């Protein structure tokens, strides 16, 4: 049993991300459901207190392998199952700081456990992600490219929307690798859409989100593969 036939719907997650900004260190935690295909959620809270940076920043930071594919182009994500990947993270919040985030999981009994860290270091203590200025992300296309012998790379250029409805642009780059010690099948050149919304608990006590990921796979620009050899 593996790859996609890992990834039955449904499924659950869980996270625990120690983290670090500007010196200030915390964790957060959580938990998701994953009700089908590409649609997923996770109810996070942050352990130590307050969190110390905006919701919004860390919502990427925040489960590729339940991304939605077609059968026509393969899920790298869950073809590293059994074995499993790591992700690696840099988001430059252009102007603001530049933050990183390393990723391992696992799979057991439906649930895909993330375990997350984070660095974050130089920021402004007075732009966006720092006071709590952010409103929500908006829904962009990650570029997914194979990358080395047996990795990909994830990079997208994100518009970040402030209270006062102007946008602060982050980018993105990543890059995926099989922990697995065996060879994972690349995928063609492709695109994968993202939307992440975020809201309250109306009761929950913590500092915390509910957020929903949609992200569905496609290949976008036919012409793409032919420049990633
Ligand atoms: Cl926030
Ligand atoms: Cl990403
Ligand atoms: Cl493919």
């Amino acid at each position: 049993a593996s790859g996609r036939a890992l990834f039955q719907y449904p499924m659950t997650s869980k996270i625990e991300l120690n983290g670090e900004i500007n010196g200030k260190k915390f964790k957060v935690a959580g938990e998701g459901f994953t009700p089908s295909s590409g649609r997923f959620n996770m109810h996070a809270y942050c352990t130590t207190g307050d969190l110390p940076m905006s919701w919004v920043v860390i919502a990427s930071p925040l489960f590729h392998m339940f991304a939605h594919y077609p059968e026509d182009i393969t899920h790298f994500f869950q073809e590293c199952f059994p074995g499993s990947y790591t992700l690696d993270r840099t988001l430059r919040m252009e102007g603001d700081g530049t933050l990183t985030t390393h990723h391992e999981y696992s799979l057991e009994d439906g649930c895909v456990t993330s375990k997350t860290t984070l660095n974050a270091s130089g920021f402004d203590p007075k732009g966006a992600t720092m006071t709590k200025s952010f409103v929500k992300q908006l829904p962009n296309e990650v570029k997914i490219t194979p990358h080395g012998p047996n990795g990909i790379r994830l990079t997208s250029t994100v518009l970040y929307l402030k209270e006062d409805g102007t946008i602060q642009i982050g980018t993105q780059d990543c890059i995926v690798t099989p922990v697995g010690g065996r060879k994972v099948t690349q995928p063609k050149a492709h695109f994968l859409h993202t939307q992440i919304i975020q809201k309250k608990d109306p009761n929950d006590t913590r500092d915390h989100i509910v957020q929903t990921e949609l992200a569905v796979a496609g290949n976008l620009w036919h012409g793409m593969d032919e420049l990633y050899k």
